[PDB]
């Protein structure tokens, strides 16, 4: 519902700049059993505990990628993108998830196959290496990213990176180590709703018999070890001139929910547990101030050698951005004591400003609330405070809902009119950011396809192209799709 | 050292804008054992450790201000002053420090004689209630303000106020509470260089049988108790339409040392332990989030029905202003653990910043440094994050080191540059902080009076009017002196 005067135009932006779509393996890839691969978190959890997915659903076929990856890149190239993002599935590569076990072949020709493919068609390749999906023989050796050792994660994870690079580095010159570390580390092990589905005593998770304050800091220590010795393995024996190294995180717009200075606190703490748990080590080598003085002891502490590892170990970054929050301060009282990690930060995030209206207008999920105005306050942030590193917004999208009981007509499903507006309003925020300084330098629409939404199963929909799981999931441009085609190739 | 067309004149401020100088009780009156006068906190102190004192004195004689207050008035109304801010000595009016103990009708007549001789002058009495003088014998009962109880302190300083009010309360307009509640308790129980001398074992002070991390905030709280039973008092029987109350907070202005944000951060949680730690809670009934946050178990909590009384407990605020500091961060870490009340704040206040240089030139004695941006800075604090209530600079000057090792001959204390060029320099900074929305409103030279200066002794004076003890106590007026008589009265 923009006017046409307000719709971006491609060359709005630089000739460099990078358009993309992105996908992770195992919400795309199905054959979860073919070809050698092991057994991940993700699949255990999925086929053990189908009532903790929305759906009773699993990713065993997902959108079946596997097999039907070469349809994936003419969709891309019929699109004009210059990048595709997507996540190499640590099991299908090392299916007992050590050196010991061994590689698969299969799995390091898959992915070399869908690389030059790309490649040959002129497609960027954006590799996460981890999308979440550990192997299952880790998570029952020592617990995978839980490792109270902080050691044996670390040397699989850099082994696991090792790989990618020998395989691969010839071919790919942009690597994410790790995707959410945010949201994997609170939900799989914070409010229990991922894999493996851990939390305390007295909450509603699969397995209460965790430590809800406890563990996400640990699995979260062990993702910044692991990402520190990662990228400094890639910095001496694999980075060229014009190859580069990140990791990509999930972040939420924070507003001041009411005028009060407390609120404005509140705010800033909550940008702290969210982008600042994950950004400040690998900025500067440490943790916020404000996580070190809350969580306290549940909160590691680096050695003097892993801060330095830790400090500047990126190239570029990656914002997953969708949403944003008003945040309202809660003080320290005997009548108030954190429950999820998250319950740190002193904060409550609320859909709702004061006057009862949303932050902005539903896209239809539980979550996403359309606040275009938040990507800029991040890209800001990052410009003014972090340094204004090379940015993509590897992430960007929204999903329409799809159920038994309330399905999607596949032609309503087509018409995705509203997410057709909200990427078109997101890339405009980019370019106003641009324009105030911010070292953006692409976007990446969440979701190629239709796909596994984690605890949501199928019931979400953030595909630019639908996919017929009816059929055999044959795959139909969006609306959205083919405007982004004919911004691409204008 | 300004220019002619810089120096400040008296219409450059609105009709109704305050101009006056201060003192306080134990600093000037001396007659310490007279007309039925008890001992107080600071009597105590001075006579069993001289040791403790620079040059081993006391204030037996101070200024002489008992006796001499008649030329104390005749010097003000010479100068042109609007107004005069002293103390009223707590063991003067209640020897005992209690209702039960009875008031010393010598000691009421003294204050009366003195408001009533201001105000037949046409010079506007600002009263603090509390300057630092305990009575010796609360003290001895039940710690003074260390009263673990949170009780008998509250009811003794309640009544005290109750007898200012019943006694004065016709003629007195402009009440403040307390006086430097940071100071006396931090100097007191923390570092121990102030009566009763109590810090830390292994610390150097009079008795290391304290606890410089619990005592100052124990201390803190029954201040702010006392102060918001007293204003509560004063607001149900004792005030009216032009009358005032509140209270007087050492600050000194912050600037971060670099231009990282952990410098910023820094810089913020200096503000809060310096000037949040009581402005806070007269303002929304706690203590400043940071606080909370690292002092924890050692800050006490308000009840609710105290958080309710304390939330805007004033109706104009004092605020005693020097000097200022770069302040640089210090991380959390098993490696660091705070000694004194202030290293909560975990920054170091440098005089020095990264180029070597002072924040600005020494004015002399071991602390103060010019450098008049810190008020404005402080002033739009005030304005910008606080309500912009009405303030009076309730203390201004500077200390000319006095000493037997290196003397100040009597013609250089007289011809004091240096301190008309710094008070000349804070009043501009005033000019310009009004024109930017600052509520400030007056303006107190600190010292009327060379007099005791704690545990300096009478190594500094501050006076605009020199005090020859050697003679009889006898009163000249300094340059600076001379210049504010010809800056009221022109
Ligand atoms: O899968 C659920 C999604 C995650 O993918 C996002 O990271 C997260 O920010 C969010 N909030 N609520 N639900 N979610
Ligand atoms: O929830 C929608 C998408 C998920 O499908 C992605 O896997 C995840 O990386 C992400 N983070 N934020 N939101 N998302
Ligand atoms: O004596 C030392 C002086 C005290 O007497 C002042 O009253 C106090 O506010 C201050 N802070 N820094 N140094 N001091
Ligand atoms: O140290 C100089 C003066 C003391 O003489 C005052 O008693 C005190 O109220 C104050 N606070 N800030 N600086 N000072």
């Amino acid at each position: 519902m923009l006017s046409p005067s307000e719709i971006p135009q491609r060359d709005w932006f630089p000739s460099d700049f990078t358009f993309g779509a992105a996908t992770s393996a195992y919400q795309i890839e199905g054959a979860w059993n073919e070809d050698g691969k092991g057994e991940s978190n993700w699949d255990h959890f999925c086929h053990n505990h189908p009532e903790r997915i929305l759906d009773g659903s699993n990713s065993d076929i997902g959108a079946n990628s596997y097999h039907m990856y070469k349809t994936d890149v003419r969709l891309l190239k019929e699109m004009g993108m210059d990048a595709y993002r997507f996540s190499i599935s640590w099991p299908r590569i090392l299916p007992k998830g050590t050196k010991e076990g061994g590689i698969n072949p299969d799995g390091i020709k898959y992915y070399r196959n869908l690389i030059n493919l790309l490649l040959e068609n002129g497609i960027e390749p954006y590799v996460t290496i981890f999308h979440w999906d550990v192997p299952q023989a880790l998570e029952e050796k020592y617990g995978g990213f839980l490792d109270k050792s902080h050691k044996s994660i670390v040397e699989d994870y850099t082994y696991f990176a090792k790989v990618c690079f020998d395989n691969f580095g010839d071919k790919v010159k942009n690597w994410l180590t790790f995707n959410d570390p945010q949201t994997f580390t609170s939900f799989s092990y914070g409010t229990g709703v991922f894999a493996p589905g851990r939390c305390s005593p007295g909450l509603d998770c699969a397995y209460p018999t965790g430590n809800s304050l406890v563990e996400p800091y640990t699995a979260g220590h062990n993702i910044l070890l692991a990402h520190a010795e990662a990228v400094d393995l890639y910095n001496k024996h694999y980075k060229r001139d014009d190859t580069r190294i990140g990791l990509a995180f999930d972040v939420m717009g924070r507003v001041p929910y009411g005028t009060s200075f407390l609120d404005k606190q509140a705010e800033e703490r909550s940008w702290d547990i969210n982008l600042g748990w994950f950004l400040e080590p690998v900025v500067r080598g440490d943790y916020p101030f404000s996580m070190r003085s809350l969580a306290r002891e549940r909160l590691p502490f680096f050695k003097d050698e892993q801060k330095e590892k830790l400090a500047g170990s990126y190239n570029m970054l990656g914002l997953n951005y969708y949403t944003s929050r008003f945040s309202k301060n809660i003080d320290i009282s005997p009548n108030y004591s954190p429950v999820l990690n998250t319950d740190d930060a002193y904060a409550s995030q609320e859909v709702n400003g004061p006057d009862g209206k949303p932050i902005g207008p539903p896209m239809g999920n539980p979550w996403i609330y359309m606040y275009p105005e938040g990507l800029k306050d991040l890209l800001m942030i990052m410009k003014n405070k972090y340094g204004n590193p090379p940015i993509y917004i590897t992430e960007n999208g929204i999903g329409d809902v799809d159920t038994k009981e309330t399905p999607l007509p596949m032609e309503a499903a087509l018409n995705d009119y509203k997410r057709l507006d909200y990427i078109q309003r997101h890339i405009a925020t980019l370019k106003e950011s641009i324009d105030l300084g911010s070292n953006v330098q692409g976007y990446f629409a969440w979701s190629l396809l239709d796909n596994f939404e984690w605890f949501a199963g199928f019931t979400e929909r953030y595909g630019i192209v639908y996919v017929d799981r009816n059929n055999n999931c044959t795959r139909y441009m969006k609306e959205s799709a083919k405007w982004l085609k004919e911004f691409n190739t204008a």
